[PDB]
């Protein structure tokens, strides 16, 4: 069709989209391939720097010799994007700069040097919200140190304005990027990248939205997930569902600059049943998940399972699965197991989320979707059918709504449905 979306001026949270024609949960409502976007840094050489996806065979570009790749396609497509940045990227090993620099970079050589970007069509880097009027003097002696630490990664290629764009501030791009970059997982729900998708950024945050988006590689879907009326805002949670409504207060000012006054927020919608348990023993736990969380963005899961395990299994006083911190260090427990192959025991930290992520999840949201295929996954591997299609089916009415045709994982969950499906019509 024409659009299902439409940019428009919001009464008091600058310009926002809003749906042109009444829409359906799953419906496709937008996608975009990046204006820029790069690998995390903790993923760096476990994933193509191009696709975004994992493996053990990973190809590696000598020249600056910090590119990774999956393939010879991969990395001769990775190059126009990765010739100028080549230089500068050698030309500071090993003090590598921080994700936010190296995506400006590509920001920049994108703009120079590119022709314009569809990622654009709504809405143009230029246009994107900086909150410059609402940084506190803390936050501009941050972004003051990004300029400065841009300036040097950049001194080969950029030495002055007439090699950045029209009148170009740093300071203010920096701004931009605090609050429009996109945290980009891969089909698994782990962190892998970041971008920014210009047209994507005018959506706003809601703490109970009514659009998802899911990432396939580096390319984004925008899917509604309930019914929206013509001329209604669309929304989405710019957070982890798993946060109080303090965490979140904390957040959106740190790096949205805003108050929420939503009807979560306003009530506190599920903190105590997050923080349920012994405040010390979950305080510790949450301590804890700054290292397991780290070792987890970096892939190191025996680490990450020896920690786990001495909260799930402490000899010392437990949490229950619904406290938060509680909950994120099953989920990790899971994912380590999955990586280890240790299957059986990766089925039971995964079953135990399944409660507490239908209630923190609700409606159709695309962590649970995926959750919800792995234990199924799980379980059918274990010849569990009858429990594995159930969760299976229930994953599919979830990702039929939150990843929908268009993203490869629902082929791959249709495959596990036929499959499972054939052993009960035999069995
Ligand atoms: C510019 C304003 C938007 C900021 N927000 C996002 O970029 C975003 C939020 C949540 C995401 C993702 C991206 N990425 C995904 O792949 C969808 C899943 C649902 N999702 C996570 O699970 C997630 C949760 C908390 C922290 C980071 C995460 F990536
Ligand atoms: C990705 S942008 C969203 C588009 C933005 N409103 C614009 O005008 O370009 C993020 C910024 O939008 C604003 N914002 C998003 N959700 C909001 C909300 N629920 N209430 C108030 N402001 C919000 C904040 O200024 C935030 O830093
Ligand atoms: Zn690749
Ligand atoms: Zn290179
Ligand atoms: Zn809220």
């Amino acid at each position: 069709e024409p659009l299902k979306v439409e940019k428009f001026a919001t009464a008091n949270r600058g310009n926002g989209l809003r749906a042109v024609t009444p829409l359906r949960p799953g419906e496709l409502l937008f996608r975009s391939d990046p204006l820029a976007y790069t690998v995390c840094k903790g993923s760096r050489g476990v994933v193509c720097d191009r696709c975004l996806l994992g493996k053990e065979k990973l190809m590696r570009c000598s020249q600056c010799r910090v590119a990774k790749y999956c393939s010879a396609k991969c990395q001769k497509k990775a190059w126009p994007d990765h010739k100028r940045e080549c230089k500068c990227l050698k030309s500071c090993k090993p003090r590598y700069p921080p994700d936010s620099v190296r995506l400006l970079g590509r920001v920049v050589f994108k703009l120079m040097d590119g022709a314009p970007s569809e990622s654009e069509k709504l809405y143009s880097f230029y246009d994107l919200e900086s909150n410059i009027n609402k940084l506190t003097e803390d936050r501009k002696e941050g972004l003051r140190q990004l300029v400065m630490t841009f300036q040097h990664f950049m001194r080969e290629e950029i030495q002055d304005a007439s090699q950045l764009p029209p009148a170009f501030d740093l300071f203010e791009a920096f701004a931009k990027v605090i609050c429009n970059s996109f945290t980009i997982c891969n089909a698994e729900m782990q962190e892998v990248g970041v971008g920014l998708y210009p047209s994507i950024s005018l959506l706003n945050h809601s703490c109970d939205p009514n659009c998802s988006i899911v990432f396939n590689g580096p390319h984004l879907l925008l899917r509604a997930v309930r019914d929206i009326e013509v001329g209604e805002e669309l929304t989405i949670c710019y957070l982890d569902m798993l946060m109080t409504s303090e965490e979140r207060r904390k957040q959106l000012r740190d790096q949205y600059c805003f108050e929420c006054d939503c009807f979560r927020c306003q009530t506190q919608d599920k903190d105590a049943d997050m923080l349920t348990g012994d405040e010390q023993v979950w305080k510790e736990v949450q301590e804890s998940l700054k290292k397991i969380e780290e070792l987890k963005a970096h892939w190191k899961w025996e680490q990450v399972l020896a920690m786990c395990q001495a909260i799930i299994s402490s000899n010392s006083e437990r949490l229950p699965d619904i406290n938060i911190y509680q909950l994120k260090v099953l989920d990790c427990a899971m994912d380590a197991c999955i990586n280890l192959g240790l299957l059986e025991e990766a089925l039971f930290y995964g079953t135990r989320t399944m409660e507490p992520y239908r209630i923190f999840f609700p409606g159709s949201h695309p962590v649970r979707g995926v959750q919800v295929m792995k234990v199924g996954k799980l379980q059918l591997h274990q010849g569990m059918f009858p429990q594995a299609m159930k969760n299976l089916r229930l994953a599919f009415d979830i990702m039929r709504v939150t990843h929908g045709r268009e993203h490869s994982l629902i082929e791959d969950l249709i495959l596990l449905l036929e499959e499972c499906d054939a052993n009960i019509r035999a069995s």
